[PDB]
DNA sequence: GACGTC
DNA sequence: GACGTC
């Protein structure tokens, strides 16, 4: 759920 | 070494 | 249970 390297 | 929701 | 880039 967080976006810092993938964003899901 | 750093972040959590569809 | 899914997703890695600075
Ligand atoms: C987002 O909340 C989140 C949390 N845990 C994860 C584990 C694996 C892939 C993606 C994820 N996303
Ligand atoms: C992104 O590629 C990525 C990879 N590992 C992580 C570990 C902990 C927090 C965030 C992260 N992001």
């Amino acid at each position: 759920x967080a976006x810092v390297x993938a964003x899901v």
